[PDB]
């Protein structure tokens, strides 16, 4: 269709403004049509990987190994300094938090210490990786927690995904494929109750649009930003849903240009829905 040719051409033009490695995957969830750009290429996930982490944790809740109300005793030693951590900022001497609260801090606020606490609770990155692969999500790797990612610039590239692999997870979240209704509802709740990335998926969508998403961001080193990502499920006015993954990687352009790629592509798909 000329409608989809125009959409595809505009995705390419928007992506080109990042002058980098751009991956896009979208699906109209109820109908099943998809569009991709570099959909099988590999991209650093950064904090997008807190989504597969959360699925692995909630799977253990469903299986009876964990409980959302179980108390996590967080010591000062587990709260690494320097790293982004609303938990540490509020509880610099440690605290007790319910598992549901650690999950909310990790997914909704991207807490790096919450992330590493959750990885440790489920058996580490190796456990989460094999669990995700067991779901049939092959084109993803989870090798490093946040502490290890901070140790050297290159480590983030070992936690990679293709746009389609992240799309797979979004489709599975949308349909409740991996999690009980209660655990899946909770995951969607915490993915919706975030204020991160207002200029990404949300940048040019109506402010009251419902968007369940997770951002990922690297620092900028030698002018290169490894990752500027957003992935989520958008509810359209007609009640149907779009799954949208945009990874902007390995570019020297500034933050406004990088985030604008995500925002403009997302609004393009919103406007292209009928
Ligand atoms: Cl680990
Ligand atoms: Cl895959
Ligand atoms: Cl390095
Ligand atoms: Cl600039």
């Amino acid at each position: 269709s000329a409608q989809d040719n125009n959409t595809r051409q505009k995705v390419n033009e928007i992506a080109a403004t990042a002058r980098g490695h751009v991956g896009v995957a979208m699906m109209s969830l109820e109908n099943g049509d998809t569009m991709t750009l570099n959909g099988n290429d590999h991209f650093p996930m950064q904090s997008v990987f807190k989504v597969p982490l959360a699925i692995a944790v909630l799977d253990q809740v469903d299986k009876g190994k964990l409980s959302l109300d179980q108390v996590i005793h967080i010591t000062k030693k587990e709260l690494l300094p320097f790293t982004w951590s609303p938990i540490r900022e509020k509880y610099p001497e440690g605290t007790d938090l319910k598992l549901r609260e650690v999950l909310a801090y990790t997914v909704s606020q991207s807490d790096n210490n919450g992330c590493d606490i959750l990885f440790n609770l489920v058996g580490g990155t190796a456990y989460v990786e094999q669990y995700i692969h067991g779901l049939g999500v092959d084109s993803m790797a989870i090798k490093a927690n946040e502490e290890r990612m901070a140790s050297a610039w290159k480590v983030q590239y070992t936690n990679w995904s293709s746009p389609l692999a992240t799309l797979q997870l979004l489709k599975g979240i949308h349909t409740g494929k991996y999690l009980s209704k209660a655990s899946n509802d909770f995951l969607l709740k915490i993915m919706k109750e975030t204020t991160t990335g207002p200029k990404r998926l949300r940048g040019m969508l109506p402010a009251d649009a419902v968007v369940a998403h997770k951002t990922g961001s690297s620092d900028t080193k030698d002018g290169l930003t490894a990752a500027t990502n957003d992935a989520g499920i958008v509810t359209l006015p007609d009640g149907s849903h779009l799954a949208i993954v945009v990874f902007v990687s390995d570019t020297k352009v500034n933050e406004a240009i990088r985030e604008g790629v995500i925002a403009r592509i997302t609004r393009l798909f919103w406007d292209a829905a009928n």
